[PDB]
């Protein structure tokens, strides 16, 4: 009926109504919980294909209305003339068209829902770039590439989406096969181990296949493999004066610069699902700034990743026999300082993890003082180190799922049929 | 009909059956999740009959003997007293594999890989605080055992018409005073200020210092609860020192080794057992960490990171992290070096991870809640973050349960 959240280090306790406009499942029951599932639920708003007119169009005129009511309308002439247009639309092409404010609108409101996501309080400050003209994988990479440029912004780093096709019936989806629009090569070693990013040997591979030359190094930013219309994806290697790269030292560690590290200042996400008013842009790559963490943490510190752990602490001479001399800890911390202070230094926009959980009470704060809630996933949202000294760690959450949204969607390779 | 969980660092898969087992709820809905909350929201002849004999038929289950003869008139002998005396009275066997259960079904702790090496205090017979002080007392050396530390619960009697209740009101068997000063500030564990209080409103007399071990204030029977002082020979206490800081010893930090839990509520086959102390020994975290430096709690940060001269105007300069990790090695070193048991986040959770398996394979599924079984530092360098986890109730469990002081309707004009 109204559910509360309290923070346990202030006491602030906030309540939730807007849960009540939650559609699609959590995956949870009463029975069970499955807040640290990935992938919890395939509940999906609409069936796989084209879908008929009385499946498509109810969602149409939830988003519509939803949109209008945004606006301080409902009911309004411009609102009853366009749910009779989409209706037009869906009975004659089985599909319809969003005006540019109905996208606009749509995209900055699946980041605002995005649960998983602690940069929010940025969410309506998004620049979204229409690419809903786009036809050949050639406009897409002219697309991404502006996108990339506008959005590096020589440092000062902007949010951006860009907005491909939406999907018609399923063999003519437009997608971006990299998960991210920046990313670095893995290579399969002779031996066994992996050279560069381990989480990406397959989507390298395929480039190599597809006839990516690679430079087989450490960081070598990976081609786009880009798709257009469900044709065979195109290989297009990004001008290298649009990757921003921040090279990692150290601002006490002289010996870290020496470790040849460097990451790239772009974090632009390109393998998910935009929803809005039951259409889907499958292709609808966005970016923002990093969290220092992403890099240090996670990218340099999974195990399955960069896994630097090791290599760092022994240059830190530290007690690497046990467990409790907590040598992963310490270097896991000289790492993160080291990756906000090279970005820094050079300019690039970053957030630490002490900054950004703070930001993100406030915009729960905010969210629930103006739209009666603000779902969020503690489990994302927390930070992967020194949790319980940020503030969400403190912070009970409710999770529940909003449109429009950002969801998760097949790699395009399980699903291609070639050409 | 199954449920498949993934590792994403391993992408070993394992399947749970087991939650369809579970009965109680976890607080979520089909659409929104609660698995962050911390707190999700006496019973008769009826209610009490099918919890008596779920929790017998899963016993008897449990040992290969479900519909032996010894079965079925277990059942009839539980039924009858239900009807007698609209309770009943769990064997010693039962006693031990519920409490047991229970430990195996907190979905919260991390340690689980020890749950049956559970040393089980049957204290029903206890009829006073004076009877329950002894029995705490006991649990405390035993558990203690010069450092080597020793996992135990002691069970006092159930509940009866909540009238009676036995209750332990410390949250925890060993824990600093907490004072907070006309200043405003706070000496001691600021946590403890409430319970400290009422300490002294029952007669307390406080040592006024950062580490006074806080009298137990143990309730038996439904009756006023009483204080007494655990005899200081029984509490082992570990003098925190870095073994590269010299000066970490002079922030005068000390901590007690045995943590036992005793505000939680231990429910078997639909009795209640108010007052069940169980205590193991420490993952360093929850003394390094939240012990130390939650800002509610000793608020060590600033104070070591000064002693680090580390940059504390910006937050990116992560001083809070460094001062943190140190803090731990400190807290760690100290135990190991005085040979008090304890168990750093790494080691406690990839016994988990081990143990977590092992649980799938031979039970069918481990409810265990990500949320806590995360350590509170470190995260994702700790196996259990890349570990998908399925939250479930499963009973025999431990629950929470008001504070004494919330209900306690006082005897004492
Ligand atoms: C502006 C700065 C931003 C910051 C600091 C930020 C931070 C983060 C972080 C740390 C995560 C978890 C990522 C991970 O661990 O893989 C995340 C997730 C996410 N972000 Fe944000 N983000 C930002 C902008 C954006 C924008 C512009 C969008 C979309 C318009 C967005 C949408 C999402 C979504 C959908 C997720 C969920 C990821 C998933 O489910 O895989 N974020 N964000
Ligand atoms: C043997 C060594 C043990 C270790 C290393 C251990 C570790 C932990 C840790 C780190 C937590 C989270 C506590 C917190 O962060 O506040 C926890 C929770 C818990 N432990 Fe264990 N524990 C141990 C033994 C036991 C025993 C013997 C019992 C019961 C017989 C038990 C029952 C519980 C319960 C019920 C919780 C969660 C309670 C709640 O919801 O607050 N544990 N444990
Ligand atoms: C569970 C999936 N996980 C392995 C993905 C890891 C990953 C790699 C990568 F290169 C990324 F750019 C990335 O972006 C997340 C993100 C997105 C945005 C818009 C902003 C920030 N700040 N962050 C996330
Ligand atoms: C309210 C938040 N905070 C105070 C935690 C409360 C809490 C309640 C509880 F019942 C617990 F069992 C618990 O576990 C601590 C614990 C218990 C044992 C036996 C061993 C270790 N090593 N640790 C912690
Ligand atoms: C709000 C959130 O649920 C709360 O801070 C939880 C988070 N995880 C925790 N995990 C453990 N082990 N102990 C805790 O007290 C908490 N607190
Ligand atoms: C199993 C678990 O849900 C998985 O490791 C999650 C945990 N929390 C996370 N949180 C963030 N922000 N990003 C992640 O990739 C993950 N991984
Ligand atoms: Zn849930």
């Amino acid at each position: 009926r109204f559910l509360k959240v309290k923070n346990w280090e202030t006491e602030v306790v906030l309540t939730d109504t807007l849960h009540l406009k939650s559609t699609l499942e959590t995956g949870c029951t009463e029975y069970i919980c499955m807040g640290s599932i990935m992938h919890p639920s395939q509940h999906a708003r609409r069936p796989e294909d084209v879908a008929t007119k009385d499946q498509l169009f109810p969602l149409a005129k939830e988003f519509i209305d939803q949109y209008y009511s945004s606006i301080k309308r409902f009911g309004s002439k411009a609102h009853m003339e366009r749910l009779e247009e989409v209706n037009k639309e869906i009975d004659t092409t089985s599909t319809y068209q969003l005006k540019d404010t109905e996208l606009i609108y749509g995209a900055k409101h699946a980041w605002r829902n995005a649960s998983r996501c602690v940069g929010r309080i940025q969410w309506s400050k998004l620049q979204v770039f229409d690419a809903r003209d786009c036809t050949t994988a050639h406009g897409m990479f002219n697309y991404i590439c502006n996108h990339v440029k506008y959005a590096t912004n020589k440092g000062n780093l902007r949010s951006a989406i860009t907005i491909f096709p939406q999907r018609t019936d399923g063999k003519h989806d437009f997608r971006v096969w990299n998960s991210q629009l920046i990313r670095y090569a893995g290579y399969k070693q002779p031996d066994g181990s992996t050279l560069g990013d381990p989480a990406n040997v397959q989507f390298t591979e395929i480039c190599i296949q597809q006839g990516w030359k690679p430079p087989r190094g450490r960081f070598d930013v990976l081609p786009l493999l880009l798709q257009a219309n469900g044709n065979d994806p195109e290989l297009f290697q990004i001008p290298p004066e649009l990757v921003l790269e921040v090279p990692i030292r150290h601002p006490k560690f002289e010996w870290f610069k020496d470790l040849g590290l460097k990451w790239y200042g772009l974090p632009a996400v390109s393998n998910m699902l935009l929803e809005i008013g039951g259409l889907e842009f499958s292709a609808c790559p966005f970016s923002g700034w990093y969290m220092g963490t992403e890099i240090g943490v996670r990218d340099y510190c999974d195990n399955s990743r960069y896994n630097i752990l090791e290599e760092v602490a022994k240059k830190m001479n530290l007690d690497m026999r046990k467990t409790s001399s907590l040598w992963k800890d310490q270097a896991l911390v000289e790492i993160n300082i080291a990756v906000l202070y090279s970005f820094q230094s050079d300019k690039v926009t970053i957030v630490d993890h002490h900054s950004a959980t703070e930001s993100f009470i406030k915009h729960m704060e905010n969210e629930y003082r103006c739209r009666g809630g603000c779902p969020a996933d503690w489990v994302w949202i927390v930070p992967p180190m020194s949790g319980s000294i940020t503030p969400v760690f403190h912070q009970e959450m409710l999770n529940y799922r909003l449109t429009p949204s950002f969801e998760y969607q097949p790699d395009p390779w399980n699903t291609h049929v070639w050409k």
